[PDB]
DNA sequence: TCGGTAAGCAGTCCGCG
DNA sequence: GCGGACTGCTTAC
């Protein structure tokens, strides 16, 4: 086999390499790298390196890494130009790995760990690390094991041995249901003390090191606590262990309740799963428990135990080991599901970076264009100081506010990356500047042609159309990978509407679900087999059909994400490429490109309707274009339709066979306006919305920019089921709004859309009634809580305090004296409640740590004093207001002189 | 050696016979 | 008690 990195790191002079053999074996070699640098030289020089301008360099060939860092502060203080790769690492991986890395994950070690420490004060910080780490569980994806590492003598009490029979018992009977695939994994290691218990898990880790490390916050707790505990038992030179090269570095934050540690273990690659979350998921939650995001991503209940987490080894240690097993467990089963970690390390090894790197889309790039040039034996520029200046981005249309009764919706493909490839913008393929127009008179075609030479933007740019930019070559590498993931999800996203068309009819017998490739359409023949199939078996398909749409989703949106970011990084100070000739080159040609599809959209629908100076297009948001859809089925006349899929294939064959070529025709006359290298304005329908045929439905509505909802029922060419409400900025779509709360919103949008005032004034009625008797977590509003300290005066709100930090204030006075009361934690998310006044709080409003319930000592308060009037008004009835003035509907029966009369 | 902009709404402070 | 200038938070691209 081909030999591929698993880790790298630089220590002075040296590279330290853990890495697969063509064996297949695991290595590590400490290499000291001699790294060459560049300067430029004068062209009577007969050289094979050059600049990405053209211009000649020679290398320099330096005895050591030291040595080209101190060359480079030299010329920095002479004043001339330091070219070539500064982080010696992507040049060390870039000459060991010169061909595109073919990694086998089944060599690499990817650890998954959480610990147990039981602390009768507070939380156990993991800086001071005064309490014995009394459970370890590790999982092991080269052994598939679960080694459990078990404290059954400590300070806090002495304890029986787990018992495994007990484990695998369902909950309902007195057991702790540790899934049973996974009962014959586990390894259990009991012992008589801490010391022990360490020792032989450092051994351990010595065995079986960590290439990837993960789990749930391991970053900001198991790990900093496993150093710093065997550090105060043993050591530091003990604790520098947990390195295989035996360095780490220390970095302190302390700000400002309590100071927290994160630790670099040189030569592991540590990706903590909520950090691989948070980037990868594209979810905003409102609490980033292990139990939350398991509920939300599996569907599983919580861990359900008695008494607080600091009393629960001594009260119940089976529970306490068994749930230690499954919390492990959970991650696993998240990344099954995800496929983050298969992310990380194909975009790792893609870019030829440290696999923790991919949380650096600048990093990323800079690895991918290095590595790009190299190839063509060029010399990358020296980065450079810039100071930060704001630019402009994107257009967005003004919305007239109000109910939209037929809507479809057009969208461009990859909007930044096909600007970058259109119109060839790369730092190299700079050609010059023309002199600019209003925007205004490109959009209207009245501004002279800017060049019939050069690849043009409207922001005054010129670039080379006959020449190849590494920004544009790379960019579609990653833009074609992109398509064929998002290919493979549409298609499982389609199948998966047809599980559930013939889930309406499942047959009544005994059989299998089908061995198909979720990722391709169903033949024909498939379709007949599922029409035949029993419930159980479609239930099954779908199920499998949704987890490949999943990883397809993660595979493309992530790959958009990259991409998206290298348009971006254009505009960013640290990037090697920034440029913001370049970053407005390409927004400035988007903002062109809506509002020239805009007018030709216009000019094409009133042509083809026989009118003149209507307005089609109703809204646009950077890319795309909402285009109402009213005199289009008013033309045909809405009698003539049988039933809402009718009117629907109707729209979708129009967008398809009609606008879509317009459109087409509209962009390419653009192209040659612009004089660009190659067409790739592609916009294809997105959404088609209405209400359903014979219905008082609205079918959507705009309360202004970035604000609406519309009833869809076709989306990308997939033709729903059943009808799919797309809803965005609304408050239903915010993690801010409470749960409850977000569901009311939704039906209230769903009435409106498909039904109509009446059943929505129905509904508004019966959600008022019964609000009170909402669980108080339900209702409760969420918040970031951010810059906490600032605003705390004497444990009192200061000038400007924020409402949500007034409640953690209000919180923090609440448990002054209490021992196991949570604390809040500066930047991550709180309940908040608005309470009475006259409260034995003593201020308008608590808040506490987000998927939590509220301590005991002060729940009984809380309820009592919730001000639910409040609590309806600002997060349910505000919003709706908001969306009915808009869609000029009432939610309740305005008064009339029908009121005189007794109905 | 760490490494995108546009834009809506909730809330505080302030003016306000 | 509301509207206006400002911070903060969050979402749509
Ligand atoms: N998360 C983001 N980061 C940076 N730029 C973004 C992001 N989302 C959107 N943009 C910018 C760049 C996009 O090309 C442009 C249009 O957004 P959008 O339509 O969501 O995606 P897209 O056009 O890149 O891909 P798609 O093919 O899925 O439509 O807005
Ligand atoms: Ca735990
Ligand atoms: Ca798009
Ligand atoms: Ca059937
Ligand atoms: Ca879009």
């Amino acid at each position: 086999m081909k030999e591929f990195y698993l880790t790298v790191e630089q220590i002075g002079d040296s590279i330290f390499e853990r890495y697969i053999d063509s064996n297949g074996r695991e290595r590590t070699r400490e290499v000291e790298y001699k790294p060459s640098l560049f300067a430029h030289c004068p062209e009577s020089q007969a050289t094979k390196y050059f600049d990405i301008y053209g211009k000649p360099c020679t290398r320099k060939l330096f005895a050591n890494m030291r040595d080209a860092s101190q060359w480079i502060k030299r010329m920095e203080d002479i004043g001339l130009e330091a070219l070539g790769m500064d982080d010696f690492k992507l040049a060390y991986l870039s000459d060991t790995y010169n061909y595109e890395i073919k990694y086998d994950h089944t060599k690499i070690r990817v650890a998954n760990f959480d610990i147990e420490v039981t602390s009768p004060d507070g939380f156990p910080e993991p800086s001071q690390a005064k309490h014995p780490i009394d459970a370890i569980t590790h999982y092991d994806s080269i052994d598939d094991r679960f080694y459990v590492f078990d404290l059954l003598n400590s300070p806090y009490g002495n304890v029986e041995e787990w018992s495994i029979e007990i484990a695998a018992k369902l909950q309902e009977q007195g057991g702790d249901e540790v899934p049973s695939e996974i009962i014959d994994k586990i390894i259990y290691m009991p012992f008589d003390n801490e010391k022990e218990l360490l020792m032989e898990y450092l051994n351990f880790w010595q065995q079986k090191t960590p290439v990837i490390l993960t789990g749930w916050n391991v970053e900001s707790f198991a790990i900093p606590y496993v150093y710093n505990r065997i550090k105060n038992i043993f050591g530091e030179s003990t604790a520098k262990r947990l390195s295989p090269h035996r360095k780490t570095r220390v970095k302190v934050i302390e700000n400002m309740y309590g100071s927290r540690e994160i630790i670099t273990l040189f030569g592991i690659s540590v990706l903590d799963y909520i950090d691989l979350y948070k980037k990868f998921s594209f979810t905003n939650q409102p609490s980033y428990s292990l139990d939350y995001i398991s509920e939300f991503e599996l569907n599983v209940g919580k861990l359900k135990y008695d008494g607080p987490i600091s009393k629960l080894r001594e009260s119940n240690h089976q529970r306490y080991i068994s749930y230690n097993i499954i919390a492990v467990y959970r991650v696993l089963q998240i990344d099954a599901k995800r496929q983050f970690i298969n992310l990380s390390l194909d975009m790792g090894y893609y870019a030829k970076i440290q696999i923790q790197s991919v949380f650096s889309p600048i990093k990323t790039w800079d690895a991918i264009i290095f590595n790009s040039l190299k190839e063509q034996n060029k010399v990358i520029p020296q980065g450079r100081s810039h100071p930060v200046q704001p630019y402009p981005g994107a257009f967005v249309k003004e919305p007239i506010p109000n109910r939209y009764k037929y809507v479809m919706s057009f969208d461009l493909t990859s909007l930044y990356p096909s600007i970058i490839r259109q119109v060839n913008i790369s730092p190299e393929t700079i050609a010059g500047t023309f002199k600019v127009a209003p925007l205004h008179d490109y959009i209207n075609a009245v501004a002279e042609r800017p060049s019939d030479v050069y690849s043009c933007s409207p922001n005054g740019m010129m670039y080379y159309k006959d020449r190849d930019g590494v920004v544009p070559t790379e960019i579609t590498k990653v833009f074609n990978q992109r398509k064929e993931h998002k290919g493979y999800m549409l298609a499982a996203q389609r199948n998966g509407e047809i599980i559930k068309e013939a889930l309406h009819n499942p047959n009544l017998s005994v059989d299998e679900p089908l061995d198909v490739d979720y990722r391709f359409d169903f033949s024909d023949e498939i379709k007949e087999k599922i029409k035949k199939l029993s419930a159980k078996s479609l239930n099954e398909m779908l199920f499998r059909a949704q987890r490949t749409e999943v990883a397809g989703m993660t595979a493309q949106i992530n790959r958009k994400a990259l991409i998206n970011g290298l348009a971006g990084a254009l505009g960013n100070v640290w990037f090697r490429y920034y440029d913001l000739r370049n970053a407005t080159a390409i927004t400035t040609f988007g903002q062109m490109a809506l509002q020239w599809i805009e007018r030709k959209v216009n000019e094409y629908l009133n042509e083809v309707c026989g009118t003149e100076g209507e307005a089609f297009v109703l809204y646009g948001d950077t890319d795309s274009i909402y285009v109402s859809a009213d005199k289009i089925i008013d033309k045909v006349g809405e009698s003539k339709f049988r039933d809402t899929n009718h009117w629907v294939d109707f729209l979708d064959k129009f967008a398809r066979e009609r606008m879509e070529p317009a459109i087409d025709r509209g962009f390419r006359e653009m192209c040659e306006y612009m004089n660009n290298k190659q067409h790739l304005m592609f916009m294809d329908r997105e959404a088609i919305a209405g209400p359903p045929l014979g219905s008082k439905g609205i079918g959507g509505f705009w309360t202004g920019k970035k604000r609406y909802a519309l009833n869809v029922w076709d989306m990308e060419g997939t033709r729903y089921a059943e009808p799919k409400l797309k809803i965005m900025g609304l408050e239903t779509q915010k993690s801010s709004t409470p749960k409850a709360v977000q569901k009311a919103l939704k039906e209230c949008i769903r009435r409106m859309l498909q039904e109509g005032e009446e059943s929505l004034q129905e509904y508004f009625k019966e959600f008022e009634k019964e609000f009170r008797q909402l669980n108080y977590i339900s209702i409760a509003s969420v918040s970031s809580a951010n810059n906490i300290a600032k605003y705390d005066v004497g444990g009192f709100p200061g000038p400007k305090c924020p409402f949500h930090i007034r409640g953690i204030l209000t919180y923090n006075r609440a448990i002054k004296g209490n021992i196991d009361a949570p604390q809040v934690v500066e930047g991550e998310k709180v309940y908040v409640l608005p309470l009475r006044e006259g409260n034995p709080f003593g201020d308008k409003c608590i808040a506490w740590p987000s998927g939590t319930e509220i301590t005991d000592l002060i729940k009984d308060d809380v309820l009592h004093w919730m001000d639910y009037t409040v609590l309806l008004e600002k997060t349910f009835i505000k919003p709706l207001e908001g969306f009915t003035s808009a869609a000029k509907l009432d939610y309740e029966k305005k008064a009339s002189l029908f009121d005189m009369f007794d109905f």
